[PDB]
């Protein structure tokens, strides 16, 4: 089967995103095959609902030679941050959309910002509307804003590739335009590595639930987030007390007894040297030393607004939520940006969170932020402090 890679477009409004999604799914089925997309379908973005978070996403296919992409494109800013903070699928690069006409735009510095903070590895850049400019001059100097752009928040843009072309054109059948889009195609083949599958990173289990087994001790339950569990292998439990080890003695499918568990099973797996009493909600089983508990971190958050089910009225800085981690709520108290003092609902803000429990983390880890029992808002760790 062929890799599959998700993708998507990001840049300002009318920059041409949608015209740039639509051309590469056009471009790419009369050259490599597949089924094309026009404008129309792609602008008119259905409503994706990610719990109670309403994004309006379109979501598109395109084939290469030798790879499968998932593309994502969304009609508004607001569907761009909410889509890279809690979206479906986490990209594995992204294509930034730049007019040669306007410039970078503040969405194109938010974009390349909110993608440092979430985690997006890989930016490639469109650099559109080309057709409407016949100076040379004007060309490079875009271009050299957008290597120092992407280079401020940490891209490496001098090596960055930038196709300059006309979305438009090449939609309209402009076979010297359509050249740039299988350009880009090649990028994307080329430019962005196969991401890491989880099978391959090191072992991960959220414990969801722990009983003791008739003359076999403790068994922990729960879906292997990464990795494998092998009997006869150490693990950690990591998170809210001291640290443990411990060893794996079996691993249970329901009723059949196995040797390993893998990445995406649902699976028991007996400790030895545990007692149940010593296993916490919202504890993970790792690999020894591949993952930290930490109670301090920066995170990218959107609370959601009073239509999405959320709060009616702003919070601020006493604010004291629970940040819902993989299988719990853990109370933390936050502290806002400088100059912020009220946090209205339907924002987006860099949030530094104090949990009251350490929780086993790393960057990228999504959260929900809730109060009582409901969701009003969604995180991304996007640095753990300690
Ligand atoms: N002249 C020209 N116009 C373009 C090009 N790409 C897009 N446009 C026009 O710019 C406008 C906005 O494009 P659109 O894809 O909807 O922008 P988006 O908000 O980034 O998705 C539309 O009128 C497009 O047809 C291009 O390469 N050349
Ligand atoms: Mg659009």
């Amino acid at each position: 089967t062929k890799p599959h890679v998700n993708v998507g477009t990001i840049g300002h409004v009318d920059h041409g995103k949608t015209t740039l999604t639509a051309a590469i799914t056009t471009v790419l089925a009369k050259t490599y095959g597949g089924a094309a997309r026009a404008f129309d379908q792609i602008d008119n973005a259905p409503e994706e609902k990610a719990r109670g978070i309403t994004i309006n996403t379109s979501h598109v296919e395109y084939d290469t030679p030798t790879r499968h992409y998932a593309h994502v494109d969304c009609p508004g800013h607001a569907d761009y941050v909410k889509n890279m903070i809690t979206g479906a699928a986490q990209m594995d690069g992204a294509i930034l959309v730049v007019a040669a006409t306007d410039g970078p735009m503040p969405q194109t510095r938010e974009h390349i910002l909110l993608g440092r903070q979430v985690g997006v590895p890989y930016i490639i850049v469109f650099l559109n509307k080309c057709d409407m400019v016949d100076d040379e001059e004007l060309l490079e100097l875009v271009e050299m804003e957008v290597r120092e752009l992407l280079s401020q928040y940490d891209f490496p843009g001098d090596d960055t590739p930038i196709v300059r072309g006309s979305a438009l054109k090449a939609l309209e059948g402009d076979a010297e335009w359509e050249a740039k889009i299988l350009e880009l195609a090649g990028f994307l083949d080329s430019y962005i590595p196969e991401p890491e599958r989880a099978i391959d990173k090191p072992f991960l289990l959220p414990i969801e639930d722990v009983f003791s087994i008739s003359g076999r001790g403790t068994v922990v339950t729960g879906r292997v987030e990464r990795g494998i569990i092998k009997v006869g292998e150490e693990v950690e439990i990591v998170g809210i007390k001291e640290t443990q080890k411990s060893t794996c003695t079996g691993v249970e499918m329901f009723r059949k007894l196995l040797d390993e568990g893998r990445a995406g099973e649902n699976v028991g797996v007996l400790l030895r040297g545990i007692k149940r009493e010593e296993i916490e909600r919202g504890q993970v089983l790792a690999k020894p030393g591949t993952i930290k508990p930490h109670t301090k971190f920066e995170s990218e958050v959107y609370i959601l607004s009073k239509d999405e089910g959320g709060r009616h009225t702003p919070f601020f800085k006493g604010y004291r939520p629970q940040f819902y981690f993989r299988t719990t709520d853990v109370t933390g108290t936050i502290e806002l940006p400088e100059g912020v003092e009220m946090v209205m609902p339907g924002d987006n803000i860099k949030m530094v969170v104090t949990l009251i429990h350490p929780i086993a983390m790393d960057d990228g880890l999504r959260f929900a932020i809730r109060e009582g029992g409901r969701t009003v808002g969604a995180g991304v760790v996007a640095k753990v402090l300690g």
